């Protein structure tokens, strides 16, 4: 295209492995992020499931979120059975814009070095 194609893994602080639960919310919990960044890791048990953790801002501490993906053969993943999305990336991307199935829509994923 343009000075682009030549080994781009993408490997963002958005679609992690499957980190530990109090690992992805370790990073998340972080003083450098807050509300957005998030941690989709993998259910290491399902052959196809994952899970998503957001920072959530409360009166009562900050805390992280957990959001339950499900993958869907003619639906690719789903979280709110009225939204469905091919991969993640449409799934994160959807979110990336408001908050509607989220209550606090994504800004910017976690900050390297956990």
């Amino acid at each position: 295209g343009s000075v682009a194609p030549v080994e781009t893994l993408e490997v963002e602080k958005w679609f992690f492995r499957t980190i530990s639960r109090k690992d992805a919310e370790r990073q998340l919990l972080a003083p450098m992020n807050k509300a957005g960044s998030f941690l989709i890791r993998e259910s290491e048990s399902n052959k196809g499931a994952f899970s998503l953790s957001v920072k959530d801002i409360t009166t009562q501490g900050e805390v992280v979120k957990h959001y339950k993906i499900r993958s869907l053969d003619n639906g690719g993943y789903y979280i709110s059975p009225r939204i469905t999305f091919p991969t993640l990336q449409a799934l994160v991307q959807h979110y990336s814009k408001k908050g509607d199935g989220l209550c606090q829509k994504l800004t910017l994923p976690c900050v390297n070095l956990a």
